[PDB]
């Protein structure tokens, strides 16, 4: 094929977010399983946003009426994908919300964690997404909002992330978080383990979850 050209935007994480990511990555924490509760909570919040906004404007569901979460472990590529049909993010929302803008709870959470707080407290500080780095060496976030095109965000930490127009499979609306798991964290690809953690932490979320198991 003749050479194709793709635009990439590389961003630096806000200094404190980068400090938090390094703390989560480079330090042992027990109870890493809470990463799933945090991502399912973000999906649930996104599904509430489109649900309430569609009450006033039902055409916001032209990109899909079904409001749900799918969990997709892939043992071949060692990824766990969390997909929702929530509100999604515009490119601007994605750049702002996933690393460039200082988050209110970052400083406070780092002090709490170092003082011996369990990693489980992360969600209360509004930085729960970053718990993905307890189990993943790389995270890819694919998102589609009614007001913009589909975008792919990705980071292996190291203080930067990239954003590009997604060349992958289009989604009607919502967000897909792809966790590229660390070699020692493959238990999160096991259906019994995923079911255990969803029953323990994610029972009252408001939307149906479906776990897709590879035969
Ligand atoms: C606003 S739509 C949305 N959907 C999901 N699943 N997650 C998020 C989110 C919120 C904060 C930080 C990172 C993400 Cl990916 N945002």
């Amino acid at each position: 094929q003749p050479m194709e050209e793709e635009e990439v935007e590389t961003f630096a994480f806000q200094a404190e977010i980068a400090q938090l990511m390094s703390l989560i990555i480079n330090t042992f924490y027990s109870n890493k399983e809470i990463f799933l509760r945090e991502l399912i909570s973000n999906s649930s919040d996104a599904l509430d946003k489109i649900r309430y906004e569609s009450l006033t404007d039902p055409s916001k569901l032209d990109s899909g009426k079904e409001l749900h979460i799918n969990l997709i472990p892939n043992k071949q590529d060692r990824t766990l994908t969390i997909v929702d049909t929530g509100i999604g993010m515009t490119k601007a929302d994605l750049i702002n919300n996933l690393g460039t803008i200082a988050k209110s709870g970052t400083k406070a959470f780092m002090e709490a964690l170092q003082a011996g707080a369990d990693i489980s407290m992360i969600g209360q500080f509004g930085v729960g997404f970053y718990s993905a780095y307890l189990v993943a060496e790389k995270v890819t976030v694919i998102t589609k909002h009614n007001d913009d095109e589909q975008y792919a965000w990705e980071s292996s930490a190291g203080g930067s992330f990239t954003v590009r127009t997604d060349t992958g499979e289009p989604m009607g609306r919502g967000t897909k978080v792809i966790l590229h798991l660390k070699e020692d964290q493959t238990e999160y690809l096991e259906e019994r383990r995923i079911k255990e953690i969803v029953k323990k932490h994610s029972q009252f979320i408001g939307y149906p979850i479906t776990l897709f198991v590879e035969k």
